[PDB]
């Protein structure tokens, strides 16, 4: 049969990454020609990230560790143009490498909640040696890690357990929220994504607004929307990996001042689950099927999607 899945959630919550996983898990994964297409995206994400860290150092008044980096930073901008076209010269690679290793660069990297930085920055920057290689071809994980804002409506098709899925993805930034209603017809289930690690961040499109509060407002409106009464609500509390590392050092009280639990994964995670599940105004009549995920982890997504499928089949 025909199963219509709609991916919803604020910006950078992991929706497009789940879409990519369906291809890796239910199809062949990305072909060589397809991976080479993402080469420019990986290079562009890497360059953007190091530049965002360097922009930040000036704004925050953080000095380089070794004075010599000033020359590397200057050379960065000179050579950056190539990376956008899909080229990574040894010279530019070396420049980014030394900058990334610098103590002040790292100090600023560790204050990223104070500015805007891609989640994949470290992933690409720590793997710079591999991605800068001659004839580099993006791996499945590199593809999964890429970031490109979704404007418009993306539709994907795949067969799974005898069902023909038609998955829809739309942009979550505020400018894109208006396009959501175009997707509202015949939805079998909604997979609402939430970036767990967004609790200490603020909106790219607004400094005054905490990203998790924004996500709760969206969920509240989607979960309780009459149009969606007979649609299954599946909640993916995503980026559980980043959340696991982040909860150790950044207080959850930044997001929920009344949080009284410890700075540990299990306690904090269940607290957030309840915060969202409690927005359901009809607990007795409507169920929310919550799952903790790491969208970039194929094994995790596979087992979770498999469980999600059976729930769609049964209920
Ligand atoms: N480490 C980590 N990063 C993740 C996870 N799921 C998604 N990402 C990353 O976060 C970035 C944003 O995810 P993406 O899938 O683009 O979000 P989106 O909801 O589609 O964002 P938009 O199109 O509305 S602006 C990407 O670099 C992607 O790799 C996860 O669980 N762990
Ligand atoms: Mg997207």
């Amino acid at each position: 049969r025909e199963v219509k899945l709609l991916l919803l959630g604020a910006g950078e919550s992991g929706k497009s990454t789940i879409v990519k996983q369906m291809k890796i898990i239910h199809e062949a994964g990305y072909s060589e020609e397809e991976c080479k297409q993402y080469k420019a995206v990986v290079y562009s994400n890497t360059i953007q990230s190091i530049i965002a860290i360097i922009r930040a150092m000036g704004r925050l008044k953080i000095d380089f560790g070794d004075a010599a980096r000033a020359d590397d930073a200057r050379q960065l901008f000179v050579l950056a143009g190539a990376a956008e076209e899909g080229f990574m010269t040894a010279e530019l690679a070396g420049v980014i490498k030394r900058l990334w290793k610098d103590s002040g660069v790292q100090a600023c990297f560790n204050r990223s909640r104070e500015y805007q930085l891609n989640d994949s920055a470290a992933y690409y920057l720590n793997d710079l040696d591999r991605i800068a290689q001659p004839n580099y071809i993006p791996t499945q994980q590199d593809v999964l890690r890429t970031r490109v804002k979704t404007t418009g409506i993306v539709e994907t098709h795949f067969t799974f357990k005898d069902l023909h899925f038609k998955m829809f993805d739309v942009g979550g930034q505020r400018s894109e929220r208006k396009k959501w209603i175009h997707c509202f017809e015949g939805v079998t289930a909604i997979i609402f994504c939430v970036a767990l690690s967004d609790y200490d961040l603020v909106l790219a499109e607004d400094e005054e607004m905490n990203r998790m509060h924004e996500s709760m407002k969206l969920f509240d409106s989607i979960c309780n929307n009459k149009w969606f009464t007979d649609t299954s609500i599946i909640l993916f509390l995503n980026k559980k990996d980043l959340f696991e590392e982040k909860i150790k050092k950044s207080p959850l009280t930044i997001c929920y001042p009344e949080y009284a639990g410890s700075n540990t994964y299990e306690e904090a995670a269940a607290y957030i689950q309840c915060q969202f599940e409690d927005l359901n105004k009809r607990k007795d009549t409507k169920e929310i099927y919550t799952h903790f995920t790491c969208s970039t982890d194929t094994k995790n997504v596979q087992f979770v999607f498999d469980a999600v499928t059976d729930v769609i089949i049964k209920n």
